[PDB]
């Protein structure tokens, strides 16, 4: 049971996979810009680029904030890779004007080479979780985030972070639906985050991915999550 | 039977899984350095690191060149990732001093997140083949390589590449032995490549992986393939 893409929506979708002004700005929001060229990475079995993922993640953050939903901060895709390679100092600034502790959930898209994964800080559940649609485990990435929270707590609020009851872990291959197409990895990251930010169980599989790509084109174009 | 590892060789191997100077250089060849720490990635159910894989691949390169064998160039592990993410321009230089067309076989280790796969260009067979020990399919990878050969042909030889008769393939799950242990994926890549570079059929299974790890420790230490 998934929202249908009507013939009319399919028309809005087909239209934007047409060729033409690769620069044409299709959607502008959250400081970002989605062009025809970005949107094309959603087509066929193209790899999503960062603009799509960031744009999507910000739609989830914008949707959190409606009542009943957990509140969400989405980190931009470059954040984790900058944190890992260069340390806390290189990312510390990225959070002026943001109190990372005043939200329920932090979303951290993780770019490992060609591949996408996702880490999630849930302050309600007091834990930090890694999701990889290939079933890889990334102990490190969660520790790196714990360590970041500590250094953010010290730097922003003048207090150490309380790790009591906090649990770091990777979701295993049988626990979340797995990819078959390498290029779908960014789609799994986005859709993992969709369910999680809604507190819904992750209840799709690889077969829904063609549908999800078409849908995300549509969603991005209207800045409306279905 | 696979070559036996004797009591005498077992002792070369036990000794190196000792603790001590994690930076002690055990093997130096091919501009690479294998330390005790790299070697420990072959133990247990540890994931092989890049240094091990590149070192092995270079042993295969060095073995080709003995007479009767097909000649082989192995690409470094970061090659495919760098090509995918950044395009031909970012890897063009890695082949100054190398005529990729003057060898029979090109080995391309493919790193997808935590996982290892392998692509092979065989100029005699006139085709490009993908091996994944979890049975995943990557059409795209083969095309990206065909695209690479064309760009390399133009760049190095001043001629377009002739794609006639050329075929792009993923090997199916029933065609090649599959992994059981995620940690052994790099070993599958290495061993697929061992067989292929020798023109022997891929004739092992997951049960052989413990043996293959101990043996690769021994082989790397002696810079000698059995």
């Amino acid at each position: 049971e998934f929202p249908e893409i009507t013939e009319e929506m399919e028309k809005e979708i087909k239209n934007v996979f047409r060729n033409g002004n690769q620069d044409e700005v299709l959607s502008e929001a959250f400081r970002l810009t989605i062009t025809r060229k970005d949107i094309q990475t959603l087509n066929h079995l193209n790899w999503l680029n960062d603009e799509i993922i960031n744009f999507y993640m910000n739609m989830l953050m914008e949707r959190s904030k409606e009542k009943g939903l957990p509140s969400v901060h989405a980190f931009n895709t470059f954040f984790f890779t900058k944190l890992k390679t260069a340390g806390y100092q290189a990312v510390k600034r990225w959070t002026k004007k943001v109190d990372v502790f005043s939200v329920d959930i932090l979303l951290v898209p993780i770019h490992l080479g060609v591949h996408w994964c996702l880490a999630v800080v849930d302050f309600r559940k007091k834990n930090i979780t890694y999701y990889d649609s290939m079933g890889g485990i990334n102990n490190e990435a969660c520790r790196i985030l714990l360590q970041y929270l500590k250094q953010e707590s010290i730097d922003k609020k003048r207090k150490e972070f309380d790790t009591n009851g906090w649990q770091l872990f990777s979701k295993k291959s049988q626990e979340i639906p797995q990819q078959m197409n390498g290029s779908d990895c960014g789609m799994f990251a986005c859709k993992y985050a969709d369910c999680i930010t809604k507190d819904r169980p992750i209840n799709f599989t690889q077969q829904h991915m063609p549908y999800f790509r078409k849908r995300m084109v549509w969603e991005i174009l209207h800045r409306k999550l279905l």
